[PDB]
């Protein structure tokens, strides 16, 4: 029994947080959360609207709001997220996951 997560990033490419926040050049002025903070977060922006996906796990969210928190809404929705779990470690997203 044991399947294994792969450990290949979705998007190798948007491993650099530096190139995560180049794609938040268009991130729109209706768009409440920062996106320093989601590229922090490993999401990086895709379309013109407020969609990300994490450039590991390539988990996509959107409909961003004031007070979201990126890193939490991360272990919200993809907990296995190899870099959320490197980053953030096991403790935090099974805070997350029991709430
Ligand atoms: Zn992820």
């Amino acid at each position: 029994a044991g399947a294994t997560l792969s450990r290949g990033p979705a998007f190798p490419g948007m491993g650099s947080e530096e190139l995560r926040l180049a794609s938040f050049y268009d991130w729109p002025l209706t768009a409440e959360v920062p996106p320093e903070l989601l590229a922090a977060a490993g999401f990086f922006h895709t379309g013109h609207q407020d969609k990300v996906r994490c450039f590991f796990c390539y988990g996509g969210l959107q409909s961003w709001k004031r007070g979201d928190d990126p890193w939490t809404e991360h272990a919200k929705w993809f907990p296995s997220c190899q870099f959320l779990l490197r980053s953030k470690g096991r403790d935090f997203v099974h805070s997350v996951q029991e709430t």
